[PDB]
């Protein structure tokens, strides 16, 4: 109490509902101010930010799509300014064979998988700027029949092996979660969120690479 | 006494080294062979010649398979030179530098090119419904450039999912990793062997399997 | 507001020194009292005793060679009587060419000490199956990431690991494994794996039962 | 005629053991057959393997047995003059209920038998030194803990000496049978790995459920 502690800074994209929203009220829960990012409207988002604020967080919401490449230094920017700091990123991303369009490979592949990449680049450049070198952490929210969608899947997972790797000298720790059926018997979002808020936490700066599965056991 | 076809083999960039020994080894043990490519007429004559003198029927066809719209042409052409396919051979910096051009090309499009051109010989396979053993054989690879990691990863999944789904049918779905190649190392002999052993039948139902061949230095 | 309960307890086997010790002693600073148990005799461990008592916890020194599969339950038992329940165990325990490989070695590896885990853990779990409220529990196992036999018996555990979790999964106990890289006595230390089995017992993780940890600090 | 390369095959009495040493006979092996039991209903199983071309011989062992070993090797040299592959197929509820002794004979016993069966194998291919392509190929499978344990020390061990083995000639792989499987099903993929053209593909995993293992 002699000395005041920063409340780290978290980006939880899609943070708005779901998983993500599991995942922001952990991290507010837990001590870290929240910049949400998301497409979602004004009236969507408020009584998001009411909430998250109770639980003693200071809260942002970003209206950007992060599809759109050109949207992301805009969005870091925005975060920086308003906490002067990034410490934890969360990547939280959201049929037959002969059916499947090039439309929605682009759409999956092309586009989404490239968003997440991407902007982990335009977060990870702010992080590595800042110097203070505390734990910081990047944690990929993936999943577990739609080829695409295993192809963006394992993509990710490759992703953030490599990015742990490159990372590994840095402070910068690399995680991968996988959760499995989550409602809205099953697992609920506060089970991925304590997941998130463990691994952001500090405790596992030594386990980057590291794969967590999030399903309950049920594999 | 009954006559067997000679089974039909498509090796995309069967032109040049580890496709060309791809190619030379289905030749010598009972396939026909279609090349697919992008070279002049120069680059393509003394192939064609030394597969014929292993005893194959062999045509090169000119395609861009990045190029979607001439994947339809490419098939029907080799469909109507045969009148059946058996076997499709799917063959062929640091990270803050990454651009978003490179992803582009590398899962943006030649990864794309793979799945979709995969999509159109699986249609004429699944077609011509003699239900014969058939086999579709994705070439892959084992700090790199992380689109390439992704691309890899995209690649291996969508074999495990291919298989999968096509395992009622006599359709089975490898993953060939090969290690280093020349110009104690690896030939593409070696490369040509492991798929010619592949595509020969006694694999049927082996589906799914990933093959390493680098003369376990991997491990 | 903030809501402060009786402490949960953890086995730490082979915890009076290395990794064991860096796990103990941050078991002990995240809020739980410590079993220790060791093959070897219980002077010198005093210091330790001391030590993890500053950080709060009560902590018991029990000998114990957990490869002879007799001495189990006594052990279990003597937790029990200290502490009234179990919580979190967490195993930690432990050269040629193929061609010289001996049976008597393999034994010793694979025959004995990977049983004594596996084994063991059967113990605590019966004592923790006596009385459970379904609770907040994990059974966390600490292997490795050349020789053959060591291999297999790592490769062992780790299936013991998948499947126990998948057996477990109807209750509240979490089973996880912890693959340690090279650790100091660069490297890490072990305070390092402390941190991860501390974060691994806590509670957060319930949901990710089977889950495997990297713990070399991502050098492999 | 050439020479015959020489295939031991576990437990090939029947089931998939059957079904390896008669798709590796058809493919130019001889082959000598390893079994617990008496040599009663063996003769049919060598006359259809003579008809496949194949001098086939039945040699009583168990290999949970280590002492057995020495003796198994050397039938085998007596009758062929070598060995060229070494197929690993002989092998045999609730966890609270699990009994040191069950764990024992899976594990430190049979596991065992494998891994040491193997080393005494490996010990006459490296002495006759022919060095052309050879190969060990242990079979597994695609719920009782213990054999889990057992499958994934063997799949630990086929790594293992498919590295340590990789400068030989030697190759090692494994293979998972999940069996609407057949006995020859297996056995194709066996004489396919035995057969020469996977020297470069030492370490492969092989999976043999029909594509099941992610379908059921």
């Amino acid at each position: 109490m002699m000395t005041q502690k920063a409340r780290p800074v978290a980006i939880v994209t899609g943070g708005r509902r779901g998983i993500g929203l599991g995942i922001a009220r952990a991290l507010a829960a837990s001590g870290f101010d929240i910049a949400i990012t998301g497409i979602g409207d004004a009236e969507g988002v408020a009584p998001v930010i009411a909430e998250l604020s109770g639980l003693g967080a200071r809260v942002i919401f970003l209206r950007a799509d992060l599809a759109d490449l050109s949207s992301h230094q805009a969005t870091v920017d925005a975060v920086v300014a308003e906490f002067g700091r990034i410490d934890c990123l969360v990547n939280n991303a959201g049929d037959d064979f002969l059916d499947l369009k090039p439309e929605n490979f682009d759409t999956i592949v092309g586009v989404n998988l490239r968003g997440t990449v991407f902007f982990t680049q335009a977060v990870l450049k702010a992080m590595l700027a800042s110097d203070a070198r505390a734990s910081r952490s990047i944690i990929n929210i993936t999943s577990v029949e739609r080829l695409d969608y295993c192809m963006s899947k394992a993509g990710l997972a490759a992703f953030s092996q490599g990015l742990a790797l490159r990372l590994a000298e840095t402070g910068i720790a690399v995680f991968e979660v996988r959760p499995g059926i989550i409602r809205s018997r099953w697992g609920e979002p506060e089970d991925i969120g304590n997941i998130v808020a463990g691994l952001a936490g500090g405790q596992f700066g030594f386990a980057t690479g590291s794969v967590i599965q999030a399903d309950g056991g049920l594999s």
